[PDB]
């Protein structure tokens, strides 16, 4: 019986599914961790006690307690991203999707969620991996992990509470991969981590931590890179971040056993429905609870690791996409509104600016100011409003991830680059947003594949062209099966588009405005 | 007889000389001023002694002294600058091209050479003004004044060698003018100065100057502006390059009058000679001697005063050309010669950039050269070649221009502004030198009108339409006749374009890279 797997921790019995006129095998819901409920709440995963019987992994397991986004009541575009299932701390559990009928050792790929280390779940629609796996013939995993406070709160020094949690819980799912996927029929020697947003971040930062390269053999990043402005803090932020959170819960801040206590003591939704109180006013794009530079899961910055070629050495292939950051803008700049065409003006303009780095003088606003003003027509709402679409963007997500691309490139195997840049026929946001941070998911899971969900046929062309790409990268480092991807190297920088277009190669991806982001503007803020 | 006219100065005596199958008067080398020779050096002019008989008033004067290019020995493109009489220290005279039939009460234009302060002659075959007197029917005079050490040498303080007489010579010839003209045929209430060079920042300084305003009554500025890097300097700088002029002369450094009558013993070629040695090591693309800030003939700084309107309000005519800066670096940037098509290295671009801004440090430099670097293609030599050319061009003289002229359209009584962008089709220069600075002056003075210069015959329509836009403009106050040349405005920021193609009107010439280098930059060299 496919069905019935037997573990290093425990019979598990899975069930069949249904997938584009076929079926497949789907083991959801494996607990890989012990519950992290009560006095385990910040600490460490402990590893799942093994037991007997068979495990009922027929169902989706709980989601991880989060802050749930109501901003648009009832949208699919935002509810998409909403916990589907129970909210509950009971949440570390993976899921499996194996090919029917089961391979012997095949490719294995593991989904990374992401959602700003603060949401998400492994169990969304956009998340189903069963037309990847189906289609692909690669045997897909997806884990979860511990986000906001639950996940991220760092007390440097206590070992109730020492942060990266979340990580180290993504680790656990990866730990249990590489000892169980041979059952599955996954080959544990050839498994690709790959996520978006937080997601790709968690990737980046399990190649560059010692504790996690050997897990994994390759990567893929999705809008996200581990030096991004938004995923990390040093122990000094996330302690005063983890006092200022007991402040608002009336703790008694006496001492770290103190505090944790009483943190611990909460509900749930009561850290929820603070957290977002401790993030400081000159972090408007940024979560409170993220991964700390903490000297053990990360052994010095990530700066200098990046720059040492302390990290991994294999293949990666990882992406952006055209507007990463009209999401940030629409939901923490005001001005931009879901149902307007959110044209800004030049006064509002430099407001923005001066929102998206408060870590800068008049010099340093000014000098964003004039390499995304338009000098020649500047009263113009829209121009105004793809500026500051541009410059959030780059600053938070494109930049960051090209500074790490390039870093990377200089001791690695093989880099491979995307920029994505197709708008979905069926897209609910409006048309200011464009290519969406979070967007490509859809393609990259197959979703096109299925005519209900409204697509054109070109788009379930670049859906399986993409599919295939991530699928035969996985397998065996190069995107290209034996009209080629070419390797992203650090003289030649090429790199490809993916949309309906056919396929098309470029260089240098937005180098003028990443050298300002990168080079530049540090120097300047440093001499200033 | 038209050829005999009394001045309040004594009679004089002109010549018949013949224009495009016609003839005109013309009363060449009037004395306006007193020899400045002997004890007379470095100091202010002192008008001419009237005299009795007719002057002979049929040959060009004798050229002041200065310094001779001989760097391209021979070569028409550059001997047409030289000086084409004999030099001398006795050289303040005017020329004047009066219409026939002798006008009874017309437009008159004086014209004043540029030649960076350092050179420059009246009587160049480029300055001829029988074409433009004859083909508008405008009284037209040209004036002379000492340059190099011999006009600009400033000891403030001093009255042996107070500085500025340069301009004061200037100042004069114009005082005779309003004195005088009248017995030409010329309205002495119409007279209109206009300069190109050090012409068009003299014609800017006697905007500004209170002692000036009362001589002329509109002006026209030709690729200078008063406040150009390299038009002036202050008294203390002034003096450092004085006393280091006697230091290369052997004078006693003693006192003042000291060094001025060793300076006052030297043959004229004795100052010529060493007068570029003076020039401290950061100001490559400046001359020695040149206009300061003394408090006298520039009450204030510059820069209070334009912004005060402190100065004539009148209307005004100004523009500038396509490649101002070839000129600066084929004379003064090595890489840069007049048979190669002289392609610039990256390595090199940067040593250019270094090069025409000392007064800058690692991050002014990296702000020039990220504001002028092509990101993707960089290693290409003709863009760096060109990088460079916008650069010296920007810096010198394009956006301190538009910077006048921005300050001076809010107070002034009309502006109007060109970007000439023609390339004459008999240009001897090589190609990547482009519309040199200098070169609209051919078609202002309508050289192309003589089939004998191989110019196309659309060319000589773009040097008949110029021609009449500067005389009725002189005329009037405004370049269109009664396919129009818009008014500048602080709002819509319009000019045209002057070439052979069909007019066309634009706005904000070079915004973003005037508004880096007259904002930004400063900012930044002084927040550092
Ligand atoms: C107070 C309360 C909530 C806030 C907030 N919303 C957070 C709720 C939005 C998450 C929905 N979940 C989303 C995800 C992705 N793309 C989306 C794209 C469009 C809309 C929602 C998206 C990519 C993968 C990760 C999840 C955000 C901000 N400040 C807040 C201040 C700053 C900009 C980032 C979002
Ligand atoms: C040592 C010795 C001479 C130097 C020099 N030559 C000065 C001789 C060139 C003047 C010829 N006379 C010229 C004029 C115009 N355009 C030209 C355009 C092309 C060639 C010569 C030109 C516009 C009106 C003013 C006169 C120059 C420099 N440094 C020198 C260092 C720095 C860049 C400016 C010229
Ligand atoms: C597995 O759990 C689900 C949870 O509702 C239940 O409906 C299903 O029948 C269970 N399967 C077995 C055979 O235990
Ligand atoms: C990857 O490494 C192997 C040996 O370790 C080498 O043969 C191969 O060419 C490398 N490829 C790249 C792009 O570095
Ligand atoms: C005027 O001076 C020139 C100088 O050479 C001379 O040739 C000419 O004959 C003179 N004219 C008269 C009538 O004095
Ligand atoms: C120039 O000034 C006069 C009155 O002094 C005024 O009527 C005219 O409109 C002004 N033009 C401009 C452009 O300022």
């Amino acid at each position: 019986s496919e069905l019935l797997v037997n573990t290093k921790s425990g019979k598990v019995m899975g069930t069949r599914v249904p997938v584009l006129s076929s079926h497949i095998s789907a083991f959801l819901g494996i607990p890989f961790a012990e519950p992290p409920v009560g006095n385990m709440r910040f600490r460490r995963p402990e590893p799942k006690k093994p037991w007997s019987g068979v495990w009922n992994a027929s169902t989706y397991p709980n989601n991880c307690q989060q802050y749930v986004d109501e901003q648009f009541p009832g949208f699919s575009g935002s509810e998409m991203w909403n916990p589907n299932r129970e909210m509950s701390e009971d949440c570390l559990y993976l899921n499996i999707w194996v090919p029917s009928p089961r391979p012997k050792s095949t490719t294995v790929m593991v989904w990374i969620y992401g959602g700003g280390f603060y949401s998400g779940s492994s169990t969304l629609d956009v998340y189903n991996g069963k037309y990847l796996a189906y289609t692909e013939e690669v045997v897909l995993v997806s884990l979860s992990y511990r986000v906001g406070a639950f996940g991220f709160l760092a007390l440097h020094g206590s070992q109730e509470a020492p942060g990266n949690v979340g990580l180290l819980d993504q680790r656990m799912a990866l730990q249990w991969v590489h000892d169980n996927i041979q059952f599955f029929g996954g080959d544990p020697k050839t498994v690709t981590i790959f996520g978006e947003s937080a997601g790709g971040a968690s990737v980046g930062m399990h190649i560059l931590s010692p504790g996690s390269r050997d897990l994994f053999r390759r990567a893929i990043l999705q809008s996200g890179s581990p030096n991004c402005p938004w995923a990390s803090v040093s122990v000094a932020e996330g302690r005063r971040r983890a006092v200022e959170l007991g402040r608002n819960l009336n703790c008694n801040l006496n001492s770290d056993e103190e505090l944790i206590h009483c943190l611990r003591e909460k509900k749930p939704q009561e850290l929820i429905d603070v957290e977002w109180n401790v993030l400081p006013f000159d972090s408007i794009f940024r979560f409170s609870f993220v991964p700390v530079i903490d000297g053990e899961f990360f052994p010095t910055s990530l700066e200098s690791m990046l720059n040492s070629g302390n990290f991994k050495k294999t293949q990666i292939l990882l992406g952006v996409n055209k507007d990463e950051g009209s999401f940030f803008l629409l939901y923490g700049a005001p001005g931009f509104s879901k149902d307007s065409e959110s044209k800004i003006s030049r006064e509002d303009f430099m407001s923005g600016v001066k929102l998206s780095v408060p870590h800068a003088n008049d010099l340093g606003l000014d000098a964003v100011t004039l390499q995304y003003t338009d000098w020649m027509d500047d009263n113009n709402g829209i121009k105004n409003r793809d500026g500051l679409d541009d410059i959030v963007g780059d600053h938070n997500v494109i930049c960051p991830l090209m500074h790490f691309v390039n870093k990377y490139t200089k001791f690695g195997n093989g880099t491979y680059l995307y920029f994505f840049n197709h708008r979905a026929s069926n897209l609910v946001w409006p048309e200011w947003m464009g290519v969406i941070h979070g967007y490509e998911i859809e393609f990259v899971f197959g979703l096109p594949l299925v005519k209900e969900l409204n697509y054109t046929a070109e788009e379930e062309a670049l859906s399986r062209r993409i599919m295939h790409y991530w699928a035969t990268f996985a397998k065996t480092g190069n995107p290209n099966e034996p009209s080629k991807w070419p390797l992203f190297t650090t003289k030649e920088q090429k790199f490809i588009d993916l949309n309906t277009e056919p396929m098309k190669v470029h260089q240098r991806l937005r180098v003028q405005m990443c050298v300002f982001w990168n080079q530049f503007l540090p120097k300047l803020l440093n001499a200033t």
